[PDB]
DNA sequence: TTACAAC
DNA sequence: TACAAC
């Protein structure tokens, strides 16, 4: 099961667009969180996916350089951004939820290059005073090692075409989307390690 | 070979020892640098060792519960420390040969919840204004996370001695850390999952 | 209503 | 330089 393949650790992907590449003076703008589900044969897949856009806390910085990047108006009237306390805390409730349900113990964040959204993730948390944050405070999945070991390749794109995914290398990712392709991949690294016989530990010797 | 298994990424095995958590404040004590090697087989080895002492910066922050925790004593004139820009100028000399020699075009650490330890060697890197630093500057290879996946287990001691490995110092851990980053690389040749088209291949 | 683990 | 986690 879920619960058993990671050690207890509910692996949730997590993608955040920002204003900047500093967590604690750069503004979140967006984030989404995509959970992981294992069927009855111990293939992972993705599950439930939420996502939001999220209001600059107060006095936070943005910079040009990464507007122009993602392409975000902060200011946009059709955007519909919430705070942050309220997306991660509805985003905490269904992580915590698919905790109990699974039988696991805590999330572990899933990402591309993971400390990045990890750090933002976690400065948004503190900036709201977050309590039953479930993620692991410094322990994460990133998927650029995990894709230079099974792919050899480190970049989002490049490791999911080398997976055999869809990636449009030219079109720009929002987090939603950021997310989901991370999440495939993640996915298919994992099922393949499984495929070719390294899970279970048990499994070459069988 | 070896430049051809992660694009020209040269991987470096660090490990540091801290007299804290926060790597802008707290002092960096100790750092060792393994760097790797395959040979025309195409299996993953350690190459190079290097370790240095390292002297807290001026006004660096020591919390007591880190030096109980690594049992160093900064203060002790017999350790060999070296200034962060000694210490961090020879690993960095050392891993551009490596880079050279072995046809890379630049380097990534390889540690054990990375972020930790990179985020040291950055600070420091900073710090001393350090230049030519060879190390991508946010991207790691993280072998808590690798050995999750392969090994089904995050915690050091534990991933080690699932991989096979006995384990019972920044030396000692880059070491464990070096053999057990080879051993999840190596197994995923073993079993054909590299080279991509070796599953169809005789 | 810890400690633990990257110190 | 730009690049890639923005």
């Amino acid at each position: 099961g879920l619960c058993d393949r990671f050690r207890g650790f509910y692996p949730v992907v997590i993608d955040v667009e920002t204003a900047g590449f500093n967590a604690k003076t750069d503004a979140l703008l967006e984030i989404a969180a995509i959970t992981l589900k294992m069927d009855e044969q111990g293939w992972l897949m993705p599950d439930t996916t939420l996502h939001f856009h999220v209001e600059p806390f107060v006095g936070a910085n943005l910079q040009p350089e990464a507007l122009a990047f993602n392409g975000i108006d902060p200011n946009d009237p059709d955007r519909g951004a919430v705070s942050e306390y309220e997306a991660l805390h509805e985003i905490f409730k269904v992580v915590r939820k698919g905790i109990k349900a699974s039988g696991c113990n805590r999330a572990i964040m899933v990402a591309h290059n993971a400390n990045f959204d990890h750090s933002f993730m976690m400065a948004a948390a503190e900036r709201a005073s977050l309590k039953r944050n479930p993620f692991h405070p410094f322990a994460t999945f990133d998927t650029a090692a995990l894709a230079g070991l099974a792919l050899g390749q480190t970049v989002l794109s490049k490791a999911c075409q080398t997976a055999g995914m869809d990636f449009d290398s030219t079109q720009a990712h929002s987090a939603l989307y950021d997310t989901e392709r991370t999440a495939v991949l993640f996915c298919e690294i994992v099922n393949r390690w499984k495929r070719l016989g390294g899970w279970p530990l048990s499994a070459a010797e069988e």
